Formats: C-alpha cells, sequence, structure tokens
C-alpha cells in the first residue's frame, strides 16, 4: 500500500564549500522499489549526460568516464519519468541531503516550478537512521554490509544502482 524507494545517485563530484551540489551534475541515478518489506524489482536506474566533465575525485569513486555519458539523457529527459517513480514514497537515502539537495537542484535547472521533493515525498536518511541505531559506530553503507552481512563483494566502486540495491538489502535489515 506504500512504496518505498531506496535511491542513491553518482555525480561529477560535490563542494565541500557552501551548496555541496552547486556547479555539478547528476551521473547516475538507481532506485528500487520496496513494498511491504519486499524489493519489487521494478527500479529505475539511468546514467545522465552532464555536460560538464566528471572531477577526478569522484571518478576515483564510481569510476564512470566522460566518455561514457556523452550519448546518455539529460537530466530534462528522464525528469519526468523520475518524478513519476519517486512521487509520493518514502525515499531512503544514505545521507539523504547529498542526494535531495543534487534532485532539488537538477529539478531546479529545468525551470518547471517543481517544488522540492520533500514536498512531494518522504525523506528518509538511513545514515541518521544508522548512526541513531549504532551511536558511536562506523555507519557508512559499507560498514553496515559488513554488520548485517550484506554483499557488497561487487562494490570496489560504487553505483547508483549497485548502491541503492545494497542500502536497500541493508535497509530492509536495518528495520527487520
Ligand atoms: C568521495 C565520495 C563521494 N563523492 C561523490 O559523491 C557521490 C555519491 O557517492 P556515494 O554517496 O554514492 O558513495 C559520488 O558519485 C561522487 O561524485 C566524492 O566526490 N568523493
Ligand atoms: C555522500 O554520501 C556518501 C555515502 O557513501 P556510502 O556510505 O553510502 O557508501 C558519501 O560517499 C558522500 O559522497
Ligand atoms: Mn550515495
Ligand atoms: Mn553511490
Amino acid at each position: 500500500i506504500t512504496r518505498q524507494i531506496v535511491l542513491d545517485t553518482e555525480t561529477t563530484g560535490m563542494n565541500q564549500i557552501g551548496a555541496h551540489y552547486e556547479g555539478h551534475k547528476i551521473i547516475e541515478i538507481g532506485a528500487v522499489e520496496v513494498v511491504n518489506r519486499r524489493l519489487t524489482g521494478n527500479n529505475f536506474h539511468v546514467y545522465l549526460k552532464p555536460d560538464r566533465l566528471v572531477d577526478p575525485e569522484a571518478f576515483g569513486v564510481h569510476g564512470i568516464a566522460d566518455e561514457f555519458l556523452l550519448d546518455k539523457p539529460t537530466f530534462a529527459e528522464v525528469a519526468d519519468e523520475f518524478m513519476d517513480y519517486i512521487r509520493g514514497a518514502e525515499l531512503v537515502i544514505h545521507n539523504a541531503a547529498f542526494d535531495i539537495g543534487f534532485m532539488d537542484y537538477e529539478f531546479s535547472l529545468l525551470k518547471r516550478d517543481i517544488p522540492k521533493t520533500n514536498t512531494f515525498c518522504k525523506v528518509t536518511d538511513s545514515l541518521a537512521v544508522a548512526r541513531k541505531m549504532f551511536p558511536g559506530k562506523r555507519n557508512s553503507l559499507d560498514a553496515l554490509c559488513a554488520r548485517y552481512e550484506i554483499d557488497n563483494s561487487k562494490r570496489t566502486l560504487h553505483g547508483a544502482l549497485l548502491d541503492a540495491q545494497i542500502l536497500a538489502e541493508v535497509y530492509l535489515a536495518m528495520t527487520g
């Protein structure tokens, strides 16, 4: 009856000062649907053309090459379906402010008066939840994988769908 969408993004990078997303772009969105504590398998996964370069640090994390993104859709091209997918759900995101910041930024660039994500989705920060559950402990997604015996062996490089799927498993266990 209620949908949870476990979501992750990869980006061109991030700013350590000021708005973390300014001047950066989402290059991958990965989102997995959970209904009644079961993955439905109906997911959303896109790579996006950023029309700027990936910062070396970000490339160190996700390995998504500039060349790979050249033929991909723009955020504008996926935004409608993305909104249709997430609307009304509880979004579960590890360090939610990061991705939500990027999402609202990208939505805002569309100049379509799209309201903030948290006005049409519930936003749950699984990192805050993990910190509450495991105060004083490591709470990276990888740390949580070890804690909950979730396979992250394929996660040498981070990817948005990969990370969202891993987080969904972790979060189900956290709330189970
Ligand atoms: Mn992430
Ligand atoms: Mn990721």
